[PDB]
Parts: C-alpha cells; structure tokens; sequence
C-alpha cells in the first residue's frame, strides 16, 4: 500500500533523451489505455534492454489532468503563465513524454512505441532529442549540473510527493531555449562569467557579492529563512551546428511553488531585474504537466 515513482524522474548523468510535448486530438478517454500500453511498453524496453538504465515519464497538462482525476489532488497545477509579461513566452500542451537512457537508439524506438499507443489521439507539437555535450557542458561551454541534487535520497526529497493521493508523482516544467553562439562569442569570457556567476574553464562559484544581482545563479540561488528552494534538472543540448540549437531546460519537483519563484526571479516579475542569460539566448517554448506515480496510471481505466 505505498506509491512508485516513474522511472525517468531520479535517474541521472544519463547521456540521451527525448522529450514529445503534444495537443490531445479527441476525447481524453484515449489518454487512459494509451498510458497503460505505454508505461508497460516501458517495462518491456528495461527488460530488453537492461544495459540502457532506461526510464520514462508520461505526464499531463492542467485541462486533461482535471479530467483524469475528477478534480482531486494535484492542487498547485494550472496551465503555464507568460512571465515577464512575454518575456518566457507560453506553449501549454495536454501530455508530455519524457524518456532518456545512456542509448539514444533505444529511446528511439521508445518514442516509436509512445506513439503508437496514442496514435491519432493526439498532435505531436514537438519532438526534441537532446544529448549530453563533452564535460556535461551546456553549448555555452559553461557546466549544467554542478549544483543539481546529487543521489537518490536527495532527489526523491525534492521531485517526489510524499504522501496524500499525489504520493510517487511530481510537477515537470519544460522551456526549449534558442542559443545564438554568434552573440555571445562577441562577449568576453570574463562577462560571461558574470552573466552565469560561475568561471568557464575551471566552474568555480563566483560570490553573491562580487559577481551582478542578474548573473543566474543570483536569479535562481533562491532562500526563504535560509531553506533552497531547490529543484532537480533533466535539461539536456540540441539541435543542429548550422541550424537552431541550444537547452531543452525540464526540471521536476513536488512542488511547482520552487519553480515559479525562480521564473518569476529570472524574468523580471520579482525585483524588475531579468536573467544576464537573455543577452545571448532565449525561451521559445513552455509548460507545466503533473507526473502522477505508476500505479495511479495503471488506475487510469
Ligand atoms: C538557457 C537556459 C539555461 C542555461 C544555459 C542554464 C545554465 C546553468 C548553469 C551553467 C548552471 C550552473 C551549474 C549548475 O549548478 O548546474 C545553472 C544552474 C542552475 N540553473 Fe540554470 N540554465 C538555464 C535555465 C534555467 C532555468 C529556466 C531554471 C529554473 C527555472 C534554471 C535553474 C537553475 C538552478 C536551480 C541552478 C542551480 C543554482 C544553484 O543552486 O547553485 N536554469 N544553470
Ligand atoms: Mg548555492
């Protein structure tokens, strides 16, 4: 009598991902075996493949999710809000598919199977392959990572629910930034350390009081009586050399309360000062979805 996580929330370092973000076609009612086809599809790739330490989440919009749950539990959910008043732009859709493995190959055919369980039920809006980039640098060629909750314990402290009906499920938000390399390579590297708040080369932490109130670590580095209001990134690069590229940001938490303070921080609705990052790159997509625990997906019927 106790709840189980998705498998793709906690697992980390993995070096491909694939992220599905789509619109729901007709009834909501095909969302419910197309779940469970789903989720076990996932079982059957573990089993297969257990060398890829593969894991998946399926998750649901505000819309779909109130209709699935008849209105119970998820109480902080709600459609994604524009920040900055359109600074973060917003693109809510009704599911999310998040896999991700140390092998991009299987997470392809793990997206092939995903969207043959929901078929024609729903209008893929976009579909985002993301790697891991040498030193688990971002395409800046500054570190992600560094500051993330490490091990499994800590994760599970700040991404899952622990009791009540949401126990096992967690928030996601996902916002798909466009770098544009050309535009920061005019910089130099001292600015932009002092746009990011860490060194480049070496990804030492610059202080609070010597590096801007908008370096990122001074936007998202957030207290409340000395308590971090932390949250736990899956974000990975894309795109192409020639074409766009830049971070697919997704972070869970079991609380969407720490992200929305740090949106709130990094686009201006806070202290009227915006994140130094927007000189360089910016938010083109973005959404909130509830990830519920396996077995109230297999209690979608
Ligand atoms: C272009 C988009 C982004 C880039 C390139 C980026 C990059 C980075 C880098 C380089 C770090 C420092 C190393 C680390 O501790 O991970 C960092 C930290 C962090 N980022 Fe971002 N980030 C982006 C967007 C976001 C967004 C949208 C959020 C939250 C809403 C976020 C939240 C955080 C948090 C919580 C940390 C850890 C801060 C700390 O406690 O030290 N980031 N990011
Ligand atoms: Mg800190």
């Amino acid at each position: 009598g106790m709840s189980q996580v998705q498998s793709g929330i906690l697992p980390e370092h993995c070096r491909a991902a694939i992220w599905i973000e789509a619109n729901l076609k007709g009834d909501v009612n095909a969302l419910r075996e197309a779940s469970k086809i789903f989720v076990d599809n996932v079982a059957t790739f573990q089993a297969k493949f257990p060398d890829a330490k593969l894991g998946a989440v399926v998750a649901f919009g505000n819309n779909v999710w109130r209709q699935l749950s008849g209105g119970e539990g998820a109480d902080e959910l709600k459609d994604f809000p524009v920040y900055g008043k359109g600074l973060a732009p917003s693109t809510q859709y009704d599911l999310l598919i998040h896999i991700l493995s140390a092998r991009h190959e299987v997470n392809f055919s793990v997206a092939q199977a995903a969207l043959a369980a929901f078929g024609d039920a729903i209008d893929v809006k976009e579909e985002i392959h993301g790697f891991r980039w040498v030193e688990e640098r971002d395409l800046s060629g500054f570190v992600d990572g560094t500051e993330n909750p490490a091990g499994e314990e800590t994760r599970r402290e700040v991404a899952v629910i622990k009791d009540g009906v949401d126990a096992g499920g967690s928030y996601v938000f996902v916002q798909r930034w466009e770098h544009n390399l050309k535009q920061l390579n005019r910089m130099s590297v001292p600015d932009q350390e002092m746009m990011i708040g860490r060194t480049k080369d070496a990804n030492e932490e610059i202080d609070g009081d010597e590096r801007p109130v908008t370096s990122h670590l001074s936007r998202v580095d957030l207290k409340e009586d000395g308590k971090g209001l932390k949250i736990v990134r899956q974000s990975l690069p894309y795109g192409t050399a020639s074409g766009t590229h830049g971070l697919y940001f997704c972070a869970y938490c079991a609380r969407l309360y720490n992200i929305e303070q740090q949106l709130l921080s990094m686009f201006g609705d806070t202290d009227g000062k915006r994140d130094a990052m927007l000189r360089f790159t910016k938010p083109v997509t973005g959404g909130y979805y509830f990830a519920p625990s396996l077995e109230r997906i297999q209690a979608l019927g």
